[PDB]
């Protein structure tokens, strides 16, 4: 029943999910001047060569591309992480206009959108179980700015007209998420939470410093999606971002100087 609107959006979520007011909620503003360079952090290992995309779905909040995560096929390790995290899905958050849409901010700057690649720690066996653990998930966050097109995104944007309204899905195989990554894997990292209900405090966030560029046409297709189900009043799926939450005692670490 939650969403992003005036009566059911982020300021209301604490009533159903009191963890919304917890000590490690996400997203956050990344103050780049107070982030601590940690020379002991590892390079992030992203191993997406054998990834198997399966389907794309409009769930009424975002859209999400789900992967075969029953094998060790698309894994994140290294960086701040201990052990192996398997990719289960990615999704995006975006704005009604180019000056907003990201969840994280950088020195208060909002990006047009943010891509989240969600991974779960294999020591917990399954994504639901992992979501109940303090080190259960690792989410790789990538900012999107509007400028030149990202050719690797086009396969995603071109099927969005088939999943316009809540509950629609389609097969979506052979999508390579490597085509969504920027050149650099320099990153900030901090302990946080899911940014949607149930808001569990189970995420190690890894947010890349380098944005990708996407074109105005690509992001316009995101904005044609609908929050509503077919046959309810039309509400365009825009501004599906949670604003920055208090950092509380946490340190953000940088992998770079
Ligand atoms: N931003 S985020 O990465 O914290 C996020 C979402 F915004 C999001 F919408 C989803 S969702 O569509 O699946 C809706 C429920 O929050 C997940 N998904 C993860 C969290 C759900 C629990 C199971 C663990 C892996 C999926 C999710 F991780
Ligand atoms: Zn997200």
């Amino acid at each position: 029943h939650w969403g992003y609107g005036k009566h059911n959006g982020p300021e209301h979520w604490h009533k159903d999910f009191p963890i919304a007011k917890g000590e490690r909620q996400s997203p956050v503003d990344i103050d780049t001047h107070t982030a601590k360079y940690d020379p002991s952090l590892k390079p992030l290992s992203v191993s997406y060569d054998q990834a198997t995309s399966l389907r794309i779905l409009n769930n009424g909040h975002s859209f999400k591309v789900e992967f075969d995560d029953s094998q060790d096929k698309a894994v994140l390790k290294g960086g701040p992480l201990d052990g192996t995290y398997r990719l289960t899905q990615f999704h995006f958050h975006w704005g009604s206009l180019d000056g907003q849409g990201s969840e994280h901010t950088v020195d208060k700057k909002k990006y047009a959108a943010e891509l989240h690649l969600v991974h779960w720690n294999t020591k917990y066996g399954d994504a639901g179980k992992a979501s109940q653990q303090p080190d259960g998930l690792a989410v790789l966050g990538i900012f999107l700015k509007v400028g030149s097109a990202k050719p690797g995104l086009q396969k995603v944007v071109d099927v969005l007209d088939s999943i316009k309204t809540k509950g629609k899905s389609a097969d979506f195989t052979n999508f390579d998420p490597r085509g969504l990554l920027p050149e650099s894997l320099d990153y900030w990292t901090y302990p946080g939470s899911l940014t949607t209900p149930p808001l569990n405090e189970c995420v190690t966030w890894i947010v890349l410093k380098e944005p990708i560029s996407v074109s105005s046409e690509q992001v316009l297709k995101f904005r044609k999606l609908n929050f509503n189900g077919e046959g309810e009043p039309e509400e365009l799926m825009v501004d599906n971002w949670r604003p920055a939450q208090p950092l509380k005692n946490r340190q953000i670490k940088a992998s770079f100087k």
